[PDB]
């Protein structure tokens, strides 16, 4: 999987361990081993959510399978929990876009997963 | 909805008011309530369009519905007009990717919109 | 097409001309005219891949058609090759997400394609 977070929280307020925490927790939640999981956090962003510039996050989670109605409901609890605790973002200021990727449309190591 | 703009124009050329203006204009264009609209502007990017580094923008608009042939033409006129007037970007150096998101694939506040 | 690379390698490590090279090589690979190819490179990112903070990249290639099984394997070879030779990123630390876009969902020049 690949998990991306864009946030207006400043870089100094992103804990140094956050990437590693996300990687480990996503491995558990998706059932995918952590060596396959990539995480990207982008702080200091110029953003607004409902017209307000209080802390917020726009995220995406891409996975080959392990995406669906029930699974996505669970991931949102996990990820809102993490963003709330580590970045102090209110969970009603978090969007997460979920993407079920076809293996043919994911490149890696000179090839694709198809 | 959520609207993201990535651009090579400098941060100082982004008007005060710009995020609020996008929020309001998108509320009106989509009919969606402004409290659920997120906007994200990323200036100072290293970009090329047609191999040229003149002002350009790469954007995305995600919505649960309100996406399609005619609506997307209307959004493009709206949003290129805004990028031209406020950021001085020529409409032929703007791409906007539209995404009709399934509600089950949009997480918010410990759940999804499904 | 549009091609986006996010990487933790420093800005100084991106060689002069890299966005021109990507534009030219993507024109040859996709058959699309270079004047319509957009490229966006984002260095100095906070990222991890498999829990390691060693050089890595997360990319996307969007195209209206010219996306599929064999074509994507060819794009991955090309692009991993360039990231390795120009940015010194190991191909096994690169993910590329491929998107076949509907023309009606791509805005440009105050309208959309068809
Ligand atoms: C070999 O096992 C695996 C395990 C996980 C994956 N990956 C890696 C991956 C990369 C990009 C992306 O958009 C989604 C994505 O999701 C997966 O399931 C790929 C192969
Ligand atoms: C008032 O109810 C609403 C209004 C708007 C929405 N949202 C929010 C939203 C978030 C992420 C995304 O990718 C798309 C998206 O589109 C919507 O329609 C959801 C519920
Ligand atoms: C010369 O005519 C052309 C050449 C290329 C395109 N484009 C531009 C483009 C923009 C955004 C995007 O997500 C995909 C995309 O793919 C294309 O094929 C469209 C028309």
């Amino acid at each position: 999987p690949m998990f991306i977070v864009n946030t207006n929280v400043p870089r100094a307020s992103v804990p140094d361990g956050f990437l590693s925490e996300l990687t480990q927790q996503l491995a558990q939640a998706t059932g995918k081993p952590p060596q396959y999981i990539a995480v990207h956090v982008v702080p200091d962003q110029l953003m607004a959510f409902g017209g307000s510039s209080e802390p917020c996050a726009l995220c995406s989670l891409h996975s080959i399978g392990k995406i669906g109605g029930a699974q996505n409901r669970s991931y949102s609890k996990l990820l809102c929990g993490l963003l709330a605790e580590r970045l102090r973002i209110s969970p009603d200021r978090v969007y997460i876009n979920y993407y079920d990727m076809n293996a043919a449309n994911v490149g890696w190591n000179n090839s694709t997963f198809a």
